[PDB]
């Protein structure tokens, strides 16, 4: 109705697929000569050519290139299998994302900067790519955007691929995932009477199971021994009585991460100090509400309690987040110059991470208004600010891209997925 408009080449190109694999194999056994390997360099780029045709990638993905891909990713060969990734990805996202994921599944700083790289560049799709009005899209830390990308990762891997009722739960549990870590980590923790969307005889139009659902992604959190028991007692669509989920919420208070888990409406509707602080976000989002510090001797000392905390053995589980960008902003004491810098020396001194978010936020800048390794660790390489941010803002493009996608399919089926209404909500604000 509305766009009218719209083999033997094959078999050939099956036959290419063979020949040319089995070169790349005598490539392989033969990775000595940088003459064959430049040979088969040039011919892996003939094929990416020919696989960028649009019905080949049954062909392609018949044959298993994915293999070579990953034998595969030599300067040549890793600049080659690159622009192959991006060849085959730009028509496909699927295949994409599982050998890239995959292999990650094959962490040191070279090892994220490895990955997020070939992410950032191998798959920036339309559905990635997009413009933005430059508003406060915060930092993050390496590890943090890592997780991001892979859950993002897993999400495409199944999200074209839709018992039934097994591939609903399995992608409904996936976006949940994606959305709660994508809230968490960009840090974005009566009704009106029934009108008419339409109106400017009674109308026909004008006049649970998500409840469940995320009881059930609770629980699965939970670990799959002590869940196997559970497991038992449960016995994934069973409805349920207000009282049976009290009993749930409170069996499962007793094994364990649920900050967002007390914050949730499930609920509003039904050293070992140290590990409580943490544990208790609550706690944490209190010490926020304390460094939001005229508090000479009360920051002095805090500042002071939370450095020697900076050299702490293990507990990073701190948000070692917010403690950058505030005091980043805010700087006239010479305590004050002096904290800055120890604040500072400590903060490059252990993970490079919050260190090189400084740098992303202008650190090797304010070296100059100034105090010498400070600038020293801010422009250790400015080759990463660029990339970070350029990470943060395709995961987000792609996160509103998969919200607009489910939108229009449930119109399409006429028939609610985990923490989605928090997103909406929190979108629409």
């Amino acid at each position: 109705a509305n766009c009218p408009g719209l083999e033997v080449a094959m078999g050939e190109m099956e036959a290419d697929v063979q020949a040319l694999v089995r070169r790349a194999a005598r490539q392989l056994a033969e990775s000595g000569t940088p003459s064959l390997t430049a040979a088969v360099l040039h011919t892996i780029h003939v094929l990416s050519a020919y696989a960028s045709i649009g019905p080949l990638t049954g062909v392609f993905r018949e044959t298993g290139a994915l293999d070579l891909l990953m034998h595969m990713l030599e300067p040549q060969i890793r600049r080659s299998a690159g622009k192959m990734l991006q060849a085959l990805a730009a028509h496909d996202a699927g295949s994409r994302a599982h050998v890239l994921l995959s292999l990650s599944q094959q962490m040191d700083f070279d090892s994220r900067y490895t990955l997020l790289e070939l992410f950032a560049e191998t798959t920036s799709s339309e559905e990635h790519c997009m413009a933005f009005e430059g508003i406060h899209l915060p930092q993050i830390p390496g590890k943090l955007l890592f997780s991001l990308v892979k859950r993002y990762l897993c999400v495409t891997s199944l999200l074209d691929q839709l018992s039934r009722g097994q591939r609903e739960l399995e992608f409904s549990m996936a976006v949940g995932n994606l959305i709660s870590e994508l809230v968490r980590s960009m840090g974005w923790a009566p009704p009106r009477p029934t009108r008419s969307i339409f109106q400017p005889y009674p109308l026909p139009y004008l006049q649970t199971q998500a409840e469940w659902w995320e009881l059930l992604f609770f629980i699965k959190k939970l670990d799959l021994c002590e869940q196997q028991p559970i497991f038992q007692n449960l016995w994934g669509e069973i409805s349920v009585s207000v009282e049976m989920a009290e009993s749930l919420l409170q069996v499962l208070s007793s094994r364990f991460t649920l900050n967002d888990l007390l914050n949730s409406q499930i609920y509003t509707k039904y050293r070992p100090l140290l590990k409580r602080l943490q544990q208790e976000t609550q706690p944490f989002l209190l010490l926020l509400r304390t460094l939001d510090a005229p508090n000479k001797t009360l920051l002095l000392s805090v500042l002071r309690v939370i450095t020697r905390l900076l050299d702490f053995p293990e507990a990073m589980v701190l948000p070692w987040h917010e403690v950058l960008e505030p005091c980043l902003n805010c700087l006239s004491d010479s305590e004050i110059v002096q904290e800055l810098t120890c604040f500072l020396h400590r903060l490059a001194s252990m993970h490079k991470d919050y260190a090189v978010v400084l740098c992303c936020l202008g650190a090797k800048e304010i070296l100059s208004k100034v105090g010498c390794e400070l600038r020293d660790l801010v422009t250790e390489c400015e080759k990463y600010a660029q990339l970070y941010s350029n990470l943060t803002s395709s995961i987000l493009a792609g996160c509103i891209q998969m919200v607009l996608g489910q939108i229009e399919d449930h119109r399409r089926t006429h028939q609610n997925i985990p923490f989605f209404d928090v997103f909406l909500r929190h979108l629409c604000q």
